């Protein structure tokens, strides 16, 4: 299995702060670039649980989801998350869930291949109060 091509996925997100140089539109959790992130809204902020759903391009058997989060900061960094998938768009279903450390370490997740056009990352917990991703990648 490899990372599906992210220019052929949409990021959308439940919260997403404004384009501020670097941060913080769902779009750039998808652009390969480590240095720009989602962000969830602040000014005001916008609490937890907030979330954000890949768009695949397609319907893909996936088995593996990896979270690098920001770098050189940790504001948003996720420490409670679940991994939603829908075939549909409408009708999510969770099949992973747990908990990271704060860290800036990549963050992998792998499960049994199952299908799915859309794959949503829910932050629960992070630091904060707020969630952020710098690239987030799904393998099938
Ligand atoms: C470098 C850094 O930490 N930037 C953060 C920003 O990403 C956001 O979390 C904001 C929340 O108000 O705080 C800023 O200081
Ligand atoms: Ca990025
Ligand atoms: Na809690």
């Amino acid at each position: 299995a490899s990372a599906l091509p992210q220019g052929n996925m949409k990021a959308t997100a439940t919260s997403e702060h404004p384009d501020v140089g670097n941060e913080g539109l769902a779009k750039f959790a998808i652009d390969g670039k480590e240095n720009t992130i989602w962000h969830t809204k602040y000014n005001p902020v916008e609490e937890l649980p907030q979330s954000i759903t890949l768009e695949l391009g397609g319907s893909y058997e996936i088995n593996k989801f990896t979270y690098l989060p920001r770098s050189g900061a940790k504001n948003g960094n996720i420490t409670k998350y679940e991994l939603h998938v829908s075939e549909d768009g409408n009708n999510f279903r969770k099949i992973s869930e747990g908990n990271w450390d704060d860290s800036g370490s990549l963050k992998t997740l792998k499960f049994n291949s199952t299908k799915a056009t859309h794959v949503k990352l829910v932050a629960l917990e992070g630091v904060g109060g707020f969630a952020s991703a710098a690239e987030l990648n799904v393998f099938a």
